[PDB]
Parts: C-alpha cells; structure tokens; sequence
C-alpha cells in the first residue's frame, strides 16, 4: 500500500516553516517525530524535507546505490564560509573526492599514534586547570570542554596554540567563526530573507567570512614560505597528491578544510564529553565503573596511544552518550532516482531526507523497552547492534573522516577526568540543550573534587 505521510501543524502560505523560528529545532523536530510517527513531510516556501526516525527506513536511506549526500539549507549557508570543505562539498564534486583521498589516511587509526602526543599536551592542561580550581568553586562543563576540543585541532591541524584556557575572552577567528555559524542556522527560518532587517547580518556575515579567509590565508602562506614539515594536517595537504586526478589541492580549497576541522573541533568532540560527563553524573554507578577502570589502566602519569585503546568501557560511555544525544544530530541525502521508500513513499529523483539520529536511535523495536536508560552495557558485545541503527558519525562514503580522530581525544580526556577527580552534581543540573551546528548541554557546572594523583 502506498500512504499519504503525515506533517506536522501549517501555518497558512509559511506551512511548516515557522516552526523553525526556535533555538531548539531538532529538540522540536525530535517532538514532532514522537506525535508523527517514523516519517513526516516540512514544508517550507522554498522546499520539502522528508524527516526519516526509524531503522527500518533510515537503513534504505543508507542505501549509497540510491541516495547520496544532501546539503540542507544550513550546510549550503555553511558553505558560503567552509565552501567545497570535505563537510559542504557535494560527493560528485572533483574536489570532495581529491581531499577524501589525500586527507583519509592523516585520519586513520595508525595516524592516532602521531596526534597523541598533542592530545596529551592539551588534556593535561584542563586536568592541571581544574586541579588548581580552590574548594568553593564548580566547572563550566560545555565551556572548558569546547576549550579543550578547539585547542586540540589547533595544535594537530596545523601546529596553531589558540591558548583557549588562558583567556575568558575569544580568538577573533572565532568570534567571527561562531557568528557565521550563528547566522548560517538562523538564516533558513526567515520567510523573507530579503528585508531590510537583515541587512546588518548580511554585513556582519560577509565580514566574518572576510576574517576567517584573512586569518586562515596567512597560515597557509606562513607555513608555505617556512617550508616547516610539522606533522599536522596542513603538512599533509600541502605535500598531499590525490592518486585518482594526480592533483594536489589547491590554497584556497586547503582554507576551507582548515575552516572545516575548525568548525568541527569546536562544536562535535566538545558535546560528546560534555554529554558523557553529565550521563556519568546522573548514572553513578556507571561513574564508578568508568572511574575504576580509568584508574586500573591509565598506571602512567602520562597516558600512553596503547593505554586509550584499553579503556573499553570509557569507550562503551562515549557511544551510549552519542546514542541518547548525539552532539551532530542530523544528516541530509536525496533520492539519485525516483524509488519508493519502505514500499510505501513513493520519491522523486532530487528529493531531499533528514535522518533525525536521536530518533533513530530511540528505536523501541532496535533498543528494547529501556531505551530512554543511560547503559553502556548496551555496547559491551560491539557486534550484537543492528546494520543502520548506530549513526553517530552519518553514513558510508560521506560519514565523518573525523571520526577515529573524535573517540581518540574523546576517551583520552574522559580517562584521565575520570582518574585524577571524583565529580559531584552539586547543583542537580536539569539538561537545557544548546543547538549550535550540534547539541551542547548549555549551563550544565560540577564540582570536581581532586584525587591527589600526581601528574
Ligand atoms: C564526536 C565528534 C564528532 C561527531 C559526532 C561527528 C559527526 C559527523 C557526522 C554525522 C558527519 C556527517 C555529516 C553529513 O552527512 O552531513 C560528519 C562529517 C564530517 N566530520 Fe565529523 N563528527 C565529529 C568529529 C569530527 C572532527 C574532530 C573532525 C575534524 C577535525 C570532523 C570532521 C568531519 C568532516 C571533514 C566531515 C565530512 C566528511 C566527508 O563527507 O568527507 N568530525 N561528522
Ligand atoms: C552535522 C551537524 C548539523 C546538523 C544538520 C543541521 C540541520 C538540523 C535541523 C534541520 O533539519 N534543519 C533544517 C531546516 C531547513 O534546512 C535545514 O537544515
């Protein structure tokens, strides 16, 4: 049987699109697929997006022979300052594939053993932080940890100190790189782009992309002139031959990775710790085992590459905090033909789709009853989770190039968080979810108290 597909409440000539007009659109989308159900049609002026929530059709949408990569509305606003970057560059572009395989290897497992020692540097510097905090004081979870994550892709990228925990107040590339992200998301809510109203963002936005480009430029071009061979990505995409084309990538193309990594150092391993540190928090006695365990292997003042890949269960944290609330929540793909979804939703060729992951991953027939439960032990056999139903990092050819890079830093920073501080809930944080490009937990503080193991 072919079916209509439900949608949500219209709003007169706008349809759907003023259920945007919020901060909190996927926490809204994620609502409307609980009323509606494992698939809805939003309908805006410009354009249809077909909301995806359940395993059954997310594991056809993953179907790379059929659908492929889409640029939502925000990611073709994103591109105006990360332009045909791995993350806003379409699959069939020259350029999406000449950086995919000039940059996959600087992303591998074994390439994990050279970033380490930079991890490291950083990490300790939040631990070294936070045991000086005195007595009466609590930490800024979301804040210290996007600290963290920026410097970390800063100093791999390309041999950049952003020096995040020595400041209260910016790096002006970020300012400029926030307020671009900013005004990329609100933009597609807007019924009338074209106001006058909107003039002064318009302004602002060109000059932060002017900012970003001036700042980033210069890197490449100080690092071009040094002829400086440090073993960061910017070496590697420097010296990079794509072996299909033959090609190098070219400056302007090697800014808008740079921009990319950037982006994603600031808004996706940032959420993931900030999640993990609250589900522990909230789950004590999963703290308790994350902690023993962090203790009973991290035996080095310093953790070795060896040592992060021992800590499973830190890992098993990581991927249950990424199942409940994974800090990139959403991927776009278009139909390559028309087809029909699920033998029941007929689709044209072009049509767009959304995978809303934190539904997908609440799927009852996937997860069972306890599905709203914070267990890791869900992930203790790695084997046992279903084709399609764990999308953290999206899909196939175009999932996250980044992901390795991520759960590296990711278990890094939690085992020795976990190793050198009990943490307290002082406040009894209630979750308030920030929607940037991804989901932080906004106001979320704790105690740490120190455990006195010297680094
Ligand atoms: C916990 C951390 C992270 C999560 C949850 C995450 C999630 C994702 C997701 C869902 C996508 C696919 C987007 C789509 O289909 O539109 C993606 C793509 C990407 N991510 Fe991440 N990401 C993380 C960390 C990183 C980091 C640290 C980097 C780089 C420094 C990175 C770089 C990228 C890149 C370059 C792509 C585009 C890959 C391509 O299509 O070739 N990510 N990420
Ligand atoms: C990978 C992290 C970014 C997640 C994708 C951003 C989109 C999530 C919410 C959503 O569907 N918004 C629609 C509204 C119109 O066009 C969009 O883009």
């Amino acid at each position: 049987t072919i079916k209509e597909m439900p949608q949500p409440k219209t709003f007169g000539e706008l349809k759907n699109l003023p259920l945007l007009n919020t901060d909190k659109v996927v926490q809204a989308l994620m609502k409307i697929a609980d009323e509606l159900g494992e698939i809805f049609k939003f309908e805006a002026p410009g354009w249809v997006l077909r909301y995806l929530s359940s395993q059954r059709l997310i594991k056809e949408a993953c179907d790379e022979s059929r659908f492929d990569k889409n640029l939502s509305q925000v990611l073709k606003f994103v591109r105006d300052f990360a332009g045909d970057g791995l993350f806003t560059s379409w699959t069939h572009e020259k350029n999406w594939k000449k950086a995919h395989n000039i940059l996959l290897p600087s992303f591998s497992q074994q390439a994990m053993k050279g970033y380490h020692a930079m991890m490291v540097d950083i990490a300790v510097q939040l631990v070294q932080k936070w045991e000086r905090l005195n007595a009466d004081e609590h930490i800024e979870v979301p804040e210290d940890m996007t600290r963290l994550t920026l410097d970390t892709i800063g100093l791999c990228g390309f041999n950049y100190r952003f020096n995040s925990f020595y400041r209260d107040q910016p790096h002006p590339f970020i300012t400029s790189m926030v307020r671009a992200l900013d005004e990329a998301m609100n933009k597609p809510q807007r019924a009338n782009p074209d106001d006058p109203a909107y003039d002064e963002n318009k302004r602002q936005f060109q000059e932060d992309i002017k900012v970003m480009n001036d700042l980033v430029d210069k890197i490449i071009a100080d690092r071009k002139a040094s002829g400086e061979q440090s073993d960061d990505l910017l070496t590697h995409m420097l010296n990079g031959k794509d072996p299909e084309t033959g090609e190098p990538l070219d400056d302007e193309n090697i800014r808008y990775q740079i921009i990319t990594f950037l982006i994603a150092g600031h808004e996706t391993t940032s959420g993931l710790l900030s999640f993990a540190l609250y589900f522990l928090v909230k789950n004590p006695h999963v703290l308790q085992k994350a902690a023993e365990e962090a203790a009973r292997v991290l035996v080095d003042p310093v953790p070795s590459y060896k040592q992060v890949k021992q800590l499973k269960y830190v890992g098993m944290v990581l991927n249950e905090a990424l199942r409940l609330w994974p800090t990139a929540p959403a991927f776009s793909l278009y139909a390559k033909e028309d087809t029909v979804l699920g033998g029941e939703y007929p689709l044209e060729k072009g049509d767009e789709l959304m995978v809303l992951i934190p539904q997908l991953h609440r799927d009852k027939t996937i997860w069972g009853d306890d599905v709203e439960e914070f267990r890791p032990e869900r992930f203790e056999n790695p084997s046992a989770i279903p084709q399609h139903a764990f999308k953290p990092f999206g899909n196939g050819q175009r999932a996250c190039i980044g992901q390795q890079f991520a759960l590296h830093e990711a278990t890094l920073v939690l085992g020795m968080m976990l190793k050198h501080f009990d943490f307290e809930d002082h406040t009894n944080y209630e979750l308030d979810i920030k929607e940037t490009l991804t989901l932080k937990p906004e106001g979320f503080v704790v105690k740490a108290k120190s455990k006195k193991i010297p680094l």
